[PDB]
C-alpha cells in the first residue's frame, strides 16, 4: 500500500539546472491527492528556498527543510530543533578555527553568514537559502540556530567530517549532502526523523512509504522507506542502501518513481 511519497532536492527531484517538468509533476500531484497520496519534500535546503520551488503548493504538501531540523505539515510549522546558546558558542568557535573553512549558521527565521565572507561563496549559498543575511558577529545573532554549513573542495570532504566529528565531540554530527556539501546536524534530526514526525502525526507507517534520494544525507530515510529510491546518479553507499533504483536527475528520475506508483510498474506491480 503506497501513502507517501518523499523526494529529496538536489541531484533528485532537480535537474543540474534546479528545474523540473512542472506541467508532468502537477498532472501526477492531482492523480495523487485522488488517491489520497501525501507528498513530501526532504532536502538540506532552507525552507524558504523549498517553497520557492512550489510556489502553487507550498500550503498543501509538506516539508522537512534544513534536513529534519525544520518540518511543516500542510502550510504550519510542526517542528523546529535547537542548539542551545553554549552548543552554537562551541560549535562556531570550533568552526572558526579554521580561517579558510567558509560557513553558513541556519537559523529558524533566517541563515546568516560573515560580512567578510567571499562573494562567490555568498552567491552559492544563497541558492539554497534564500534568507541569508550577512553578519558582523557569528555570536550575536538573535535567533534560534540547529545546523550549518559548509561548502569546501569535494575531494576534502572525508578528512574534515573526520576531524569534525572528533572536534564537536558529538555536539553535532558532519553528514554530506552531495558535491562539495558538508552539513553539520543536531544528532538524531535527520531526514528520516523528520519523516517519522509526519508519519506519526497521519498515523502512517514506514512500510506506506516511496523515498527517493541521491546522498549521505538521504542514507536513513532510505534505510527507513519500505519503497528506496537511489537516483541513476546517486553516490555508492547510497545505491547500496537502496533497495530500487530509477534514472538519473537530468532524465526525470524522480518523476518516473512518481509514475511507477501511479501505473502500478515494478516495484508496485
Ligand atoms: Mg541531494
Amino acid at each position: 500500500a503506497v501513502k507517501v511519497i518523499v523526494t529529496d532536492m538536489d541531484g533528485t527531484f532537480l535537474n543540474d539546472a534546479k528545474t523540473y517538468n512542472q506541467p508532468r509533476f502537477m498532472a501526477q500531484y492531482q492523480e495523487l491527492k485522488k488517491r489520497g497520496i501525501k507528498f513530501v519534500v526532504a532536502s538540506g535546503n532552507q525552507y524558504y528556498q523549498l517553497i520557492s520551488f512550489f510556489p502553487e503548493l507550498k500550503d498543501e504538501i509538506s516539508f522537512v527543510a534544513e534536513n529534519g531540523a525544520l518540518v511543516y505539515e500542510h502550510g504550519k510549522q510542526l517542528f523546529h530543533g535547537e542548539l542551545t546558546r553554549h552548543e552554537s558558542r562551541i560549535v562556531i568557535g570550533e568552526l572558526l578555527k579554521d580561517k579558510q573553512l567558509n560557513f553558513v549558521a541556519c537559523g529558524l527565521q533566517s541563515a546568516y553568514v560573515s560580512e567578510n565572507a567571499p562573494e562567490a561563496f555568498v552567491a552559492l549559498m544563497a541558492k539554497h537559502y534564500h534568507r541569508l543575511k550577512p553578519v558582523k558577529d557569528y555570536q550575536e545573532i538573535d535567533d534560534v540556530l540547529f545546523k550549518f554549513s559548509l561548502n569546501l573542495p569535494d575531494e576534502q570532504i572525508p578528512l574534515v567530517i573526520d576531524k569534525l566529528h572528533v572536534a564537536l565531540d558529538g555536539i553535532m554530527k558532519p553528514v554530506t549532502s552531495g558535491f562539495g556539501f558538508i552539513d553539520l546536524i543536531i544528532p538524531g534530526l535527520h531526514k528520516a526523523n523528520g519523516i517519522s514526525r509526519l508519519l506519526k502525526r497521519w498515523d502512517l507507517s514506514p512500510q506506506n512509504v516511496v523515498a527517493i534520494g541521491d546522498s549521505g544525507n538521504d542514507a536513513e530515510m532510505l534505510k527507513m522507506a519500505r519503497y528506496s529510491f537511489a537516483m541513476g546518479n546517486a553516490a555508492e553507499n547510497i545505491k547500496q542502501i537502496a533497495r530500487y533504483a530509477t534514472d538519473d536527475n537530468n532524465h526525470e528520475g524522480a518523476l518516473n518513481v512518481i509514475q511507477a506508483v501511479l501505473d502500478n510498474t515494478y516495484p508496485f506491480n
